[PDB]
Parts: C-alpha cells; sequence; structure tokens
C-alpha cells in the first residue's frame, strides 16, 4: 500500500511541503510515538467544499442581505440586521465583542453574505475569516492521527470547519463498497433542516485540517450550523467552535454524534473518560 519508493525523511518532508502550501495561520506535524512519516500523500486540503455530479449547490438567487451601520454591523443593533431575521427573540448576534461564540447561542448562527453592505471586517463573519489559531498534527498513542492547538483556546473560539467531498446518498453507497475490513472513514452527515436532499461531507480524498480530529466521549469542540445563505439550507458551514476552556498541547476531539460496511467497521474507543461509551464509529 502507500508510496513505498520514496523513505521517511522524503514521504515526510513532502508532506510539510504540503502543509506549508496552505494559506492562513501554520500547520505542523510532529511524530514522537512511532515512526510513521506522515498520514496520506494523496490527500488535498482544499478551503471550500468539493462538490461532486447530483449535487444541487447554493442558488445564489435565494440570498438576502442586510443594510446595518457600510462597514461593520453593530453587535448592539441585532434587530436592525435583516441577517438576523430568523430565531426568536431577544435576536442577538451569535457572537459577543470577544469574537467568540456566546454562551447562549443555538446550534445555528446566522452569518452575513456577499449580498450584505459590510467590509468583511464585520463580527458576524467570524466563519467565513476562517481558523485563526495555530494548529498541530501529531500522532497519538492509541489512535492514528491527531491534531492539537498549540495556543490557548477560550471557551467558545472558532477553530475551523470541516470540508470535504460534498456527495449524495447514492455516491456514498458505492464508496462503502470500498471500504476494507480496518477501513478510516470520514464521513459527517449534513441533515439539520431538511432531509430531502441526503448530502454528506466525505472527507477521504479532499478535506480541512479538521479530518484528523478524533473522537472523545468527553469532548472540547463542539459542531454550530453556521449558514450564510438563508433561503436553501440543504448545504451548510460546519464550524468547529470550543465548548471548554483548552490549554496549548490539548487534544481536539468531539463527539461523532451530534444529531454497509461503515457500520461495521467501528473500533473500539479509547479516550480515557470516566464516561467513555465503550464504542466507536470511524
Ligand atoms: C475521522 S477519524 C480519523 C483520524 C485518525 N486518527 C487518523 O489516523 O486519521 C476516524 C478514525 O480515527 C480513529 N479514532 C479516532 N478517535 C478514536 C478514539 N477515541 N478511539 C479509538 N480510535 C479513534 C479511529 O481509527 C477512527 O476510525
Ligand atoms: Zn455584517
Ligand atoms: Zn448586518
Ligand atoms: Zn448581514
Ligand atoms: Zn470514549
Amino acid at each position: 500500500d502507500s508510496y513505498t519508493h520514496l523513505s521517511f525523511y522524503e514521504k515526510r518532508e513532502l508532506f510539510r511541503k504540503k502543509l506549508r502550501e496552505i494559506e492562513g495561520p501554520e500547520v505542523t506535524l510532529v511524530n514522537e510515538v512511532d515512526d510513521e512519516p506522515c498520514p496520506s500523500l494523496d490527500f488535498q486540503f482544499i478551503s471550500q467544499y468539493r462538490l461532486t455530479q447530483g449535487v444541487i449547490p447554493p442558488d445564489p438567487n435565494f440570498q438576502s442581505g442586510c443594510n446595518c451601520s457600510l462597514g461593520g454591523c453593530d453587535l448592539n443593533n441585532p434587530s436592525r440586521c435583516e441577517c438576523l431575521d430568523d430565531l426568536d427573540e431577544p435576536t442577538h448576534f451569535a457572537y459577543d465583542a470577544q469574537g467568540r461564540v456566546r454562551a447562549d447561542t443555538g446550534a445555528v448562527i446566522y452569518e452575513c453574505n456577499s449580498f450584505c453592505s459590510c467590509s468583511m471586517e464585520c463580527p458576524n463573519r467570524v466563519v467565513q475569516r476562517g481558523r485563526t489559531l495555530p494548529l498541530e498534527i501529531f500522532k497519538t498513542k492509541e489512535k492514528g492521527w491527531g491534531v492539537r492547538s498549540l495556543r490557548f483556546a477560550p471557551a467558545g473560539t472558532f477553530i475551523t470547519c470541516y470540508l470535504g467531498e460534498v456527495i449524495t446518498s447514492a455516491e456514498a453507497a458505492k464508496r462503502d463498497k470500498n471500504y476494507d475490513d480496518d477501513g478510516i472513514t470520514y464521513l459527517f452527515d449534513l441533515d439539520m433542516f431538511d432531509d430531502a436532499s441526503e448530502y454528506t461531507v466525505d472527507a477521504q480524498n479532499y478535506g480541512d485540517v479538521s479530518r484528523f480530529f478524533n473522537h472523545s466521549c468527553s469532548p472540547n469542540i463542539a459542531i454550530y450550523s453556521a449558514v450564510r445563505n438563508h433561503g436553501f439550507r440543504t448545504i451548510y458551514d460546519l464550524a468547529f467552535f470550543a465548548i471548554k476552556d483548552i490549554q496549548p498541547l490539548e487534544e481536539l476531539t468531539f463527539d461523532y454524534a451530534g444529531a454497509n460496511r461503515i457500520s461495521k467497521l467501528r473500533r473500539q474507543c479509547k479516550c480515557g473518560s470516566a464516561n467513555c461509551r465503550g464504542w466507536l464509529f470511524g
């Protein structure tokens, strides 16, 4: 398997080159557990969803904007901003003066759009401003590859989005037939507002840093469904935030359950939590 023709120092050095080619905060690779040089070299880091055949993209004709106070929306005037039309009073932006998701924010974040009259510095464009923390892909003890932040991250800090190939329910069926006995899957259902378009995000071939997030039964980050196209919601952003205070070099983990050979891989859980459920889905 793999590319057994380049040796350790070359394979690893090609991955570091692959990370340095990512725009934004630095992403690193370290391994002090064993001798594996890096994750797969056929993986591609993307800054935006990778659509496929059969997927109806988000139609911009259903997309609206706001007025607000040409520059930056005012955090203390949530009723004026048309982007917050949804949800029940008291209407408030999902973010506080510190740019972190409020503790009373729900599972749905409503951000501004390209239609809005903001200068991109709007406080309601957190996700769209991408990753802000420098991350590190490291090798774990009993799991495969993991991720950990290098700087302290308060509760509510945005980490990054979960990206990958957006595929249809049919497409996912024929990929399952390829997963071997010990295959590793990277799926994430996109089902929170509709169930007709049963789309899914697969990170096996294309994805973001978040592909390496490990499961934990007592996680420290959660998924907030961020929405820009307020019309069609068959596709939306999967935005990770901190639900606890996270210290440097602390492993980032979430719960693989916020709502065929896949469900017959599972494997055993090893998050070291006193409240561990004992099982896992790849
Ligand atoms: C989306 S993740 C991929 C991250 C994985 N660490 C890697 O090498 O890329 C799913 C896989 O990660 C491993 N994994 C993640 N969390 C685990 C956990 N608590 N316990 C055991 N294995 C875990 C499992 O092999 C699982 O199939
Ligand atoms: Zn705005
Ligand atoms: Zn606005
Ligand atoms: Zn807006
Ligand atoms: Zn566990």
